[PDB]
Parts: structure tokens; sequence; C-alpha cells
């Protein structure tokens, strides 16, 4: 009955596998809608879905319409987006950089890191080939590209997650699961517990989610699928925690300092 948006990447299908297949209790039935994260980011601007995975940078733009669940998100220290190129670069000034979506946390972090580049916005899976073929000088990559970029002969220019850690001493908030405020407080709290249970179920029976992950990432090898969930699913996926809350506050403080997001007294989490 409730549409639930998330991406077909192994981390999201791993996290929602149990909830989608009735392996854990849910307060209401759910209808998954699998989309690219930038598509979900755009949809959230219109408040389209009542439940949706969203880039944390994008959540900062819809706090009056959505609240973040404490569970199901993507935050951490070794999950940062990377910038890659065909060879070392002195700087990104004046260079074309393929990016996965202007509303992504990846794009926001690249913008904190460097300011003289020319962004070329494309689907994330077009980035590695575009860099290798010389269509752009660098690429901001997310998802499973962090494991496959060497296959394209590329090198890491910067690991923005590491950059963020050095700058803030905190993990990097990448993606969150948001509930539309009009669903009501009780149902939202119940959904937060449901999502936490789904994460815990997959952590306890990972192999059970495998068919579902493959079904939505058919071009990926099982090796890449297992590496992807191992990298992106961690303690923060079960609960943002006190450190994750501090991290999100710092990310939003940086956004507010650049007029990218409007301040709000509303609590960040359910
Ligand atoms: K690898």
């Amino acid at each position: 009955a409730l549409r639930l948006g998330f991406s077909p990447c192994p981390n999201d299908t791993f996290i929602f596998y149990a909830l989608v297949h009735g392996r854990v209790e849910s307060p209401v039935p759910l209808e998954p809608v699998l989309e690219d994260v930038e598509t979900l980011n755009r949809w959230a601007l219109e408040g389209r879905l009542p439940l949706t995975k969203l880039s944390y940078a994008a959540y900062a733009q819809v706090r009056d319409r959505y609240v973040a669940l404490r569970s199901g998100g993507a935050l951490g220290r070794g999950v940062g987006p990377l910038v890659v190129a065909r060879g070392p670069l002195q700087a990104l000034e004046g260079l074309r950089v393929a990016v996965p979506g202007r509303h992504t946390t990846a794009y926001f972090l690249l913008s904190l890191y460097a300011q003289g580049f020319v962004p070329v916005e494309v689907r994330y899976d077009r980035i590695l080939p575009m860099v290798a073929q010389g269509e752009v000088e660098a690429g901001l990559i997310i998802h499973e590209s962090r494991f496959t970029y060497p296959r394209y002969g590329l090198v890491q220019v910067v690991d923005l997650g590491a950059w963020w850690e050095e700058r803030t001493g905190l993990p990097l908030p990448l993606g969150a699961i948001l509930a539309r405020r009009d669903l009501g407080e009780g149902l939202i709290r119940a959904l937060d517990e449901a999502v936490r249970r789904s994460v815990a179920y997959a952590l306890a029976h990972p192999e059970e989610a495998l068919d579902y992950m493959r079904a939505h990432a058919q071009e990926l090898s099982d090796e890449v699928i297992w590496a992807h969930v191992h990298t992106y699913v961690n303690a923060f996926s079960l609960d943002v925690g006190e450190e994750g809350e501090r991290a999100v506050a710092r990310l939003f403080a940086e956004a507010e300092a650049r007029g990218l997001a409007a301040p709000s007294p509303r609590p960040l989490f359910v």
C-alpha cells in the first residue's frame, strides 16, 4: 500500500530484502519502486513517495516534508565517493568532471573539495567509460564503481570520504531512509523499527538476499556484490548512533554555511 523508493544497488536491495519479502514484520504493506538515486532525489523535491532512500545532501532540502529514520542509511568512514582519472592530476581547476547527480552527497562533497571544475551530469554507470575514453578529465564515482575503476586503467585522485574524515574527524553521511511527515508519528516510528529489523535480518541471513540482489544488479559478479554490501552496510545501517548524528549535523552545518540548505529547528531523526 505504501510505495517505498530505493536503488537497485546491492546495498539497498540487501537492506530491504527482508521487508520486501515478508521476512520481518512491517506496520503496513510496501510497494518497492527501484530507481537511480538522483531520480529519487528529484522526486523527494515534490514529496512524491511516502518512504524513500535519499542522498543526505538532498534531505537537507526537504526537512519540512520528510524526517529521517535512524535505520537503513549509508554512513561510514570507508564508503566515500572517489574522484578518479586516467592518471594523476595536479588539480581539478578547469577540468570536466563527470558526476552522478547534482543533488547527491557525492556532488556536495566534491563541491566542498574543489571549486573550479566543470560538472557533466550523467547516470553513475556512464562515468568510468567517459573518463577512460577521454570525454571528461575526471569522474566522481559511487556505488560499485569504487571496486571496478582499476579495470578501466584509472587512478584515484581523492577519496572524499577520507578527505571528510581528515577535515571533520567524523564518518560521512551518504544516504538516509526518509519517511514523509504526513504519515504520522506512530507509523513512522513503527517503520523505523521495521527497517532496522530488515537490516538485522539480512545481516543474520545474508545469503537469503542474494537472489534479490542479483536480480537487480544483473551485470555484477557475485564477488562485486559481496564486496559492495560488505563495504556499504555497517553499524550505521542499523542505527545512525550518536556519532552518526554528529556527522549529519556537521554535513548540514557545512551546507548551511554555503546557503545550500535552510536552517530548521526540527529534529533530524525520528
Ligand atoms: K577490486
